[PDB]
């Protein structure tokens, strides 16, 4: 039905996750054999919340980056919206933290630099994420982080990660990254309560426990990021070459995209052109329209496949 058009292009596997808006299914793009994750949303059930989806969709169409979960295909039927995404099988950063209880400062730095790369890129494109937290960061096959859930992108979110100025746009993401840092290094939240009023007061207050295993450097960074006054809160740029961030690193954080679509891959175009019964020139013209239809998705998945193969060649 709504699924019949989808099943032209994908064969559906099991549900692998859910959220407040979407049921997420593993699937396989038939033409290329590539696995993907499909967000399924019901328009009728979403109702007045639907703009969030069109928000996420328009955001993701203009974001392309190593640490951003890629959007391949958008499909609307009478009752459903389907978003076909890069499959990340490593699960959430959340579950990883719980598995390790807490991360070492060193592995925290490795993770944090990737988060920072993604968020700095997102800002470079004029957005703020507004829902940064370990649940919205997924591990891919190579244990690399991929940011998801862009429905709150603005050109808001879980309270424990929400900045003070926002519960009464760049500075906010910085705050949330501070909370995330704390969580990675500590295994728990700095501001936590079952009572929302209590939690709120704790946040506006800005006082948190500082455990013995933490380095002075990281303690400082935290206090720079968890400044209740956004005016006093550290800026993205200064986060990008902050000494804690740069510790044991001769490289500043490369937030710039490593995956821009500069120009069309010949092999991929060729492969598409055969299946499409059109010349390569024609296919080039078509692909450049970037409609996020089946053509777009096939092209990008062929590209991802090729990259994966080139990594083992
Ligand atoms: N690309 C993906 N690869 C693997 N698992 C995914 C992927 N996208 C989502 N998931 C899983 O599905 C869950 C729900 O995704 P999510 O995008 O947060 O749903 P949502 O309803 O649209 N947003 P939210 O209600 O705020 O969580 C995630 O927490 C993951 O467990």
């Amino acid at each position: 039905k709504d699924y019949d058009e989808l099943l032209k292009y994908y064969e559906l596997y099991e549900t692998i996750g859910t959220g407040g808006f979407a049921k997420v299914k593993l699937a396989c793009h038939v033409l290329t054999g590539e696995m993907v994750a499909i967000k399924i949303m019901d328009k009728n059930a979403l109702g007045s919340d639907l703009p969030r989806v069109k928000t996420e969709i328009d955001a993701l169409k203009s974001l392309r980056h190593q640490h951003i979960c890629q959007l391949y295909h958008v499909l609307e039927t009478k009752n459903k919206i389907f978003m076909v995404l890069e499959y990340c099988p490593g699960g959430e950063l959340f579950d990883y933290i719980i598995s390790q209880d807490r991360l070492s400062e060193e592995e925290t730095r490795v993770v944090f630099r990737q988060i920072l790369s993604a968020v700095a890129y997102v800002h470079s494109q004029g957005y703020a994420h507004r829902d940064l937290k370990p649940e919205n960061l997924l591990f891919d096959e190579n244990h690399k982080l991929k940011l998801i859930d862009f429905g709150l992108c603005a050109k808001c979110g879980s309270l424990a990660y929400a900045a003070p100025e926002l519960i009464q746009g760049s500075e906010a993401d910085v705050w949330s990254m501070g909370i995330l840092l704390y969580v990675l290094m500590c295994g728990f939240l700095p501001f936590d309560d079952d009572n929302v009023m209590a939690l709120y007061k704790k946040i506006m207050r800005g006082k948190y426990e500082v455990p013995k295993w933490l380095s002075p450097s990281s303690i400082l960074l935290l206090q720079q990021m968890l400044q209740v006054d956004p005016k006093k809160r550290i800026s993205m740029r200064n986060l990008l070459n902050h000494p804690w961030v740069m510790q044991d690193y001769s490289c500043p954080v490369e937030w710039q995209s490593k995956t821009p679509l500069t120009h069309l891959d010949e092999d991929c175009v060729t492969e598409l052109s055969v299946h499409h019964r059109s010349s390569r020139q024609t296919m080039e013209d078509l692909i450049s329209s970037w409609q996020y239809d089946h053509l777009t998705a096939t092209y990008l998945l062929l590209l991802a496949k090729k990259a994966r193969l080139e990594h083992h060649h």
